[PDB]
C-alpha cells in the first residue's frame, strides 16, 4: 500500500482512478505546486501536450520549472498526449524547451501516452519510494 | 558554425547527413563511450527503441547508464523510435527502466521519432553550448 497526495483538481481525473484500482492510498490536499506528491522532495506535474505546448507559446513554461523546482528538490514532470501533429508551432520550439527543461533545469520529463499510464508511472516511482524509504 | 565530435560508428548515418546539412562542422574519433560530444560535460548517446527494449530484457541498460555518467558529468539518451506496439516486454518494464534512468541516475532521456530530429536536438544543444561557453 503506497501513499501519494494529491492535488484536489485532479481528484475526479482517470489518473486518480487508476491509481486507486493499482492499490493506492490518497490523501487529498489542494497544492500551491505540483499534482501528486511522492515524498518531501519528489513532486509529479501532469501536464497535457496541449498545455505544454501553450506555455512555449506564453513563454510560461520556465517560470513553471522555476517553480517546482523551489518547491521540491527532484520534482518530474510528465507530459501527456502526442507532441506530433501539433501545429502553431515549429518542431523545434517544442525540442528546444524539452531540452531545455530536461538537461539545462534538471527536471525529468516523461512522456505518456494516456492518464492510465500517468497513473502507472507515478505508482511505480511511489512504490519504489516506499520501498527504499 | 558549432561544432561536434562524433564517433566513427555514426558516420554515415542520417543523423550525420541531417548535421551536416544543418553547417554543424564534424570531428570524427572512435569514442570508447558515446555518439555524439557536444563538450567537456556534455555527451549523447544514440540509441534506438529496439535497442533500448533489448537492453532492458538482457539487464544491460544500467551498466550502460553507469558508463556513461562516469566518462561525462552531463550525459544525455536520445532514444530514437516508438517505444509503443513494442511487445516482447511488459510496459512497466520499459517505464521502470526510464523513470530510473531519469529519476535515479538522473541522466535526461529525450526522444526522437526518426534520425533526422535526433540531428535537430543535437545541433539545437550544441549550439547553445557554443552561444553559452
Ligand atoms: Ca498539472
Ligand atoms: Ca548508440
Amino acid at each position: 500500500g503506497v501513499k501519494v497526495v494529491v492535488d484536489s483538481r485532479e481528484l475526479r481525473s482517470e489518473v486518480v482512478k487508476r491509481l486507486k484500482l493499482l492499490g493506492v492510498k490518497l490523501e487529498v490536499k489542494t497544492l500551491d505546486v505540483g499534482d501528486y506528491i511522492i515524498s518531501e522532495d519528489v513532486a509529479i506535474e501532469r501536464k497535457s501536450a496541449n498545455d505544454l505546448i501553450q506555455s512555449i507559446i506564453d513563454g510560461g513554461l520556465f517560470d513553471q520549472v522555476k517553480r517546482l523546482k523551489e518547491a521540491y528538490s527532484r520534482p518530474i514532470m510528465i507530459v501527456e498526449g502526442s507532441l506530433y501533429g501539433i501545429r502553431n508551432v515549429h518542431p523545434n520550439a517544442i525540442r528546444g524547451a524539452i531540452a531545455a527543461v530536461t538537461v539545462d533545469f534538471g527536471v525529468p520529463i516523461i512522456f505518456s501516452s494516456t492518464p492510465e499510464e500517468t497513473a502507472q508511472y507515478i505508482f511505480l516511482i511511489a512504490k519504489r519510494e516506499q520501498e527504499e524509504r
